[PDB]
């Protein structure tokens, strides 16, 4: 759904099954080879740093995901549990889904929902509390 021409920081696209949002994306044209695009993503799902390069025809198909703000609410010790500062729709987490997230849990903080899917990724708290 996405191609080379539009890629920029923050978009949000599926790469190798995975959804990923680009850190930073440049244009390059070797003297002497053919023209490319050089890409840095967050795969959102292990949080790790990969980089990657694209003719100018490819594509990517467009990930649905969006970060939203939610209060912490409680944890389980399997699921950990929020709800949208909105409309306080009620969301829960897994375990590892949280992830670094676990040891800065103060219930009644409010924080900022990675979601893909419909189902949560990542988890932001508000720096520092």
């Amino acid at each position: 759904t996405h191609s080379t021409n539009e890629f920029r920081g923050g978009l949000k696209v599926m790469v190798d099954g995975d959804p990923c949002s680009i850190i930073d994306n440049e244009f390059v044209k070797p003297g002497k080879g053919q023209a490319f695009n050089r890409v840095k993503f967050r795969n959102l799902k292990t949080g790790r740093v990969l980089e990657r390069t694209f003719k100018s025809g490819e594509t990517l198909p467009a990930a649905d995901v969006v970060e939203v703000e939610m209060q912490y609410l409680y944890n389980d010790g399997e699921f950990w549990h929020f709800m949208t500062s909105e409309n306080y729709e009620q969301h829960a987490a897994s375990k590892e889904a949280v992830a670094e997230a676990k040891q800065w849990l103060k219930e009644e903080a409010l924080c900022m929902v990675t979601m893909w899917n419909g189902v949560p990724l990542s988890v932001e708290p508000p720096n520092f509390v």
